[PDB]
């Protein structure tokens, strides 16, 4: 019950712990799990493209098995409940972007470090594309880095405090 | 590929079509056709051409629902659309029977400020696809005489882009 | 002056510290006064339910001792200000969960854990509904415990910090 | 209730009452009324019957404010709720004298997409109570034919609920 | 690559670090830089009214830079891009405060913490008005002091990890 | 000035005046003249007489745009003003030449709820300044009979103030 993010208070309990992506809802790859603690960030952050993706599959699924009802697209919760699960600003920040010929995030792909042996995850992060295709990571190399020292220092901190 | 010695980069990709059951998904073909899609049965065809369909000089848009309407969820979507165009009556509309359609005359005299450039406008941010000369968006204006909305069915219509909520979303932002 | 969530800056220099609550603000109760650390997390929250409730009644403290004028509603300041004090995804996520017969919040009860001899307490969370009813303790048994870790842990990091 | 050895479960509960001076507060009494109050001497009932109060298929609501009108607050919440309903003039309306009150008439051939809809979704909205057979909210119908609106004193209306700004605040947000 | 607040993806990797503001952006001023960490805050903060006026300024340089277009106002631009770089609760809070006559953020001069010989800076926060002029330093003398023990609590917390 | 031995309190100003290339300034001059900026060439004044400068008796506004509109940022700007205001037509337009002017009739029988209010408040709204009796700003009264909106040039209007981009974006938010 670590994750507030969600609609229903039940996902956490059902998967021992962190967030799982079926098969069906990746393309051209097989499940996939992501631990808790990087999840739950999104409980509080309020500026990533992943998060808002995720709660719309997480909305998806409660509205297919909670919705008896014929499943006809009612047209009217998605026009009321997007206000509650979309962060606008990012939508308008990535269309600003393209706008502007500034690389941006089309709500595709989604790039996240793993560290070897442990199989942690840093909370993935959207790809961005500009002049209709995908920048290498080359040209954020640095960003990449830092990703994996924010990792690291996470380890670290953890150690010493457990130590203490 | 391991930054700092251990830790991968790795990759992931959505899949969003498995959110056909309850949101729109826009998809688009090329630079003349985006598709709104529905469900697995139906959709809209955008379509950019310098052809029409409708002969009126009138939109009985009213009367769409007077009549019992051939689907909510379309009538809707076609609304959403016209809303959002800031305007002006440039529009024509037929609505007759199962097969729904829409015309808009995207005329002009200097284009700047006209409800075409507010149609062209909307029209590509309900379908951002890849969007590909940096100039403003503001005063825009293309080679096509016309803009149709139609129903059509469940085939095809997704090269340069995927399935994607975000184009209907962003509109209801709005 | 450690809360910034509220609209005027003096409300923080006046009590000790904290955040109390008169006996007429609540229903068959006495005062009860929060820990200023606690009432300082709804500078940054931007989820919870209680936080925006405290910020309703914060307002209609000033509005009515700052404003001289006859007491009538001013329909129109309401109108205005709600923009600021409410967060609007809170409402329509309850709204939401009701329709979908989900239990949400519906601003009545909130439930906090108190730590024994040191008066301790959490934020407190809102006690949610379903089928015109609240829902049991046990039904929501592990989130109580997660917050009862919660605090646990924050009082550990301290003393191990401090003790550093 | 002791958590982990030392944590008390202890509980808390809002007197929202206290709030009654800036912001009008929702309350119900069953499933036919809702009541709005307004500081602590007026208010407007909001109720499900089958029966009329108003003879007029015309509503003079812009004459309600042309006439020095009697509440500004209670024109605004109102107009509130009528501008929150989707249009379609399905609407009478009186407002003579201090006594305010206006009709709508909950018609429709199917009922899915019309304005008593609207009506009954935006009802049920300003004041949740428990709301208390988890089908659509979309399109919804009930039994009665008519909504009243109208002006009452301070008495009751409290049962199955507590005052709440929840419901007024919750229209502005929309 | 750690600020997250900007609308490209460059501004961190040119100056060393931090944020900096020239000649031009001040008023009677010189350049002043300020740190990378307290910059790094507006990654999170949604609360804070220099945040909101640094992004204009962000902006401003991108539609300068980037348009290369006659540079005409774009009203659509604004009336587009707003929505993204404002916090529209900050302003309607000053001007709620404004109106109830409490002291508020005009966005004029911000005022920061400086701690001498190490540069160390906080992230500034609005100087407040009220009846046609400033407020003075001792009437929130408590603020300013609070923001000095949490620079302080922040060196010492560093220190003792870092030691770790 | 040391806090805590070793935090000096330092001040910083910001220039706001390097925003005027994309989006408008706000700047006072006294309680009778505010104006909004573009650019570095031109602007609008908003004043507060008790004289007429239109002896009509209405607003050609539409005409406005349909006639090759003089300047879309500065029409854009008074279709803000105006779109604004809740309404009522007390209104007069002229936009005849390059020379662009609005006027309002801030007429009035108890003033509380006339538009001529809703013009006063969104005319402080748009420029803060200083806001310098703490009674309710909800219906208020000056005791100028009219406002004017008219073009002018890039002199002075810098008093008690210095232009910000908060007035316009404010409008927008709302
Ligand atoms: C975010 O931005 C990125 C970058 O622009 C977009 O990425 C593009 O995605 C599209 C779709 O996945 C790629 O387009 C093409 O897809 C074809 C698959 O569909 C075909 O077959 C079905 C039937 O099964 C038909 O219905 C359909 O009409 C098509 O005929 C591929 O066959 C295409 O292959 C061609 O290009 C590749 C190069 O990538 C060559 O190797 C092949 O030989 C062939 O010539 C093609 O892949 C498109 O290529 C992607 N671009 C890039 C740069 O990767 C994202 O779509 C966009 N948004 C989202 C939400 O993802
Ligand atoms: C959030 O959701 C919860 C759960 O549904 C709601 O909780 C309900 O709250 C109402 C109101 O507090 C409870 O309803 C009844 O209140 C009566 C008090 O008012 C009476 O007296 C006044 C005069 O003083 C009259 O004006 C008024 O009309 C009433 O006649 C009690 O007397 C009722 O008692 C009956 O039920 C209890 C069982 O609880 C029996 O023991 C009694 O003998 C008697 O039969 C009753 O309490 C309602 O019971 C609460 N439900 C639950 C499950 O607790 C919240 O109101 C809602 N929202 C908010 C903001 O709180
Ligand atoms: C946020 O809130 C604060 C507090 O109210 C406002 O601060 C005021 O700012 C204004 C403008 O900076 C100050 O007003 C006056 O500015 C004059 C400069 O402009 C003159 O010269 C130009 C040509 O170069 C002309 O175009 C223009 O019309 C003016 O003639 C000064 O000359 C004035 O000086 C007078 O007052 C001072 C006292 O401060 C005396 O010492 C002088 O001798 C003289 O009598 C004056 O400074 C105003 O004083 C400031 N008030 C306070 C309390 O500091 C902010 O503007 C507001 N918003 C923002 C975004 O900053
Ligand atoms: C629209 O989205 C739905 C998902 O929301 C897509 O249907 C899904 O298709 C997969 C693969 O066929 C089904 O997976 C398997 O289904 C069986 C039977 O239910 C089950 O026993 C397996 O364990 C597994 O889950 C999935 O259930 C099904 N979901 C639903 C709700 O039907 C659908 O294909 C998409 N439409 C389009 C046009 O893309
Ligand atoms: C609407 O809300 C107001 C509160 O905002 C309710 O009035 C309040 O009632 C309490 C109890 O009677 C008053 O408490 C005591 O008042 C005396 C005199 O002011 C004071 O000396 C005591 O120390 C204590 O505060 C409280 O002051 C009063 N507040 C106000 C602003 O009048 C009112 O009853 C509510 N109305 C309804 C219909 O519920
Ligand atoms: C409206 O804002 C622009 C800034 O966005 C103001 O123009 C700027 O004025 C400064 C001082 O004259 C220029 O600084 C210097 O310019 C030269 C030549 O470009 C350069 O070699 C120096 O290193 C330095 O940057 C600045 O470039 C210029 N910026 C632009 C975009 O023109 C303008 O004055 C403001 N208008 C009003 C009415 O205040
Ligand atoms: C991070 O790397 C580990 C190690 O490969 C991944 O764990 C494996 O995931 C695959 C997925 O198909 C399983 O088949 C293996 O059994 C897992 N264990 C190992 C040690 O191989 C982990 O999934 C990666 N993280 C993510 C989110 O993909
Ligand atoms: C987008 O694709 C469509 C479909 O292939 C192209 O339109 C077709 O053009 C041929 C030749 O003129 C006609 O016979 C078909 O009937 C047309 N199909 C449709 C659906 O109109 C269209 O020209 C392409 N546009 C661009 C910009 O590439
Ligand atoms: C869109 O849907 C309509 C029906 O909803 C289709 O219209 C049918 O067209 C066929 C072929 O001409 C007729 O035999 C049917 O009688 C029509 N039905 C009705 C009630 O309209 C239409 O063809 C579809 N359009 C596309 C492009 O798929
Ligand atoms: C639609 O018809 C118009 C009018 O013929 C086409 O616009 C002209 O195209 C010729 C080339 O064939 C150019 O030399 C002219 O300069 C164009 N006119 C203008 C005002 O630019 C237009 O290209 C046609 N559109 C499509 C999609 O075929
Ligand atoms: C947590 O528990 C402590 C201990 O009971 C509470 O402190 C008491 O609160 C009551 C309230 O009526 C006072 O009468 C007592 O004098 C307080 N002291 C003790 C030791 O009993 C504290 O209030 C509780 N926390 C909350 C928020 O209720
Ligand atoms: C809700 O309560 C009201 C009030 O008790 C009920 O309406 C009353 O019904 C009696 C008997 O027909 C009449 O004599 C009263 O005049 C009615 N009062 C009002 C205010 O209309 C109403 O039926 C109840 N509704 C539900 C669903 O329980
Ligand atoms: C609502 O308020 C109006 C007055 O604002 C009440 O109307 C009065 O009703 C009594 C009884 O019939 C008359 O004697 C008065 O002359 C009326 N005054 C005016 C000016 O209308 C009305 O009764 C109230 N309704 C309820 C249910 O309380
Ligand atoms: C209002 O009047 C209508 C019409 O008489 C009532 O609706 C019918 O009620 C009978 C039972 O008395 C049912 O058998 C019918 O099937 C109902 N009609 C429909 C279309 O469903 C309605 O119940 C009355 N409403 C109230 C609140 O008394
Ligand atoms: C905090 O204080 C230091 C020490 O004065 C400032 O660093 C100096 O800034 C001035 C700015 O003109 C430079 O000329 C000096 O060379 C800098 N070094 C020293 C040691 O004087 C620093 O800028 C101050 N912080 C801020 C944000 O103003
Ligand atoms: C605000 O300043 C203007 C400009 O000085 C004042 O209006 C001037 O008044 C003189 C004397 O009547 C006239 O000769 C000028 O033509 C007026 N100028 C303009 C632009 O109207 C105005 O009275 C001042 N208002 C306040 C409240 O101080
Ligand atoms: C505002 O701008 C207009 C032009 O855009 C100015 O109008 C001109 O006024 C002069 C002096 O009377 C005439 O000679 C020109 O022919 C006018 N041009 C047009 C096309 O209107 C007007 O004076 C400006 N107003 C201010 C106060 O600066
Ligand atoms: C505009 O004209 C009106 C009408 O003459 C002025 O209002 C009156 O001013 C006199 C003083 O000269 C007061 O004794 C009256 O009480 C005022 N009338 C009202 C209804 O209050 C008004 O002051 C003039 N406005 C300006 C800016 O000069």
């Amino acid at each position: 019950g670590t994750f507030t993010w969600t609609l229903s208070d039940s996902e956490g309990k059902d998967t021992p712990g962190g967030y799982c992506l079926t098969r069906w809802m990746l393309i051209e790859a097989e499940l996939k799990c992501f631990g808790n603690t990087a999840v739950a960030k999104c409980n509080e952050k309020h500026d990533e493209e992943f998060c808002d993706m995720l709660r719309l599959f997480d909305f998806n699924k409660q509205a297919i098995q909670r919705l008896k009802a014929p499943a006809q697209m009612s047209i009217q919760l998605i026009n009321k409940a997007v206000n509650a699960l979309i962060n606008d600003q990012l939508i308008m920040k990535n269309h600003l972007r393209d706008i502007m010929c500034i690389p941006y995030c089309n709500y595709s792909k989604y790039w996240y470090l793993n560290h070897t042996t442990t199989g942690r995850t840093s909370l993935p992060k959207c790809w961005l594309v500009s002049n209709g295709s995908y920048l290498n990571e080359t040209h954020f190399s640095d960003d990449i880095e830092q990703q994996a020292d924010n990792m690291i220092t996470e380890m670290l901190q953890k150690e010493y405090m457990e130590r203490q």
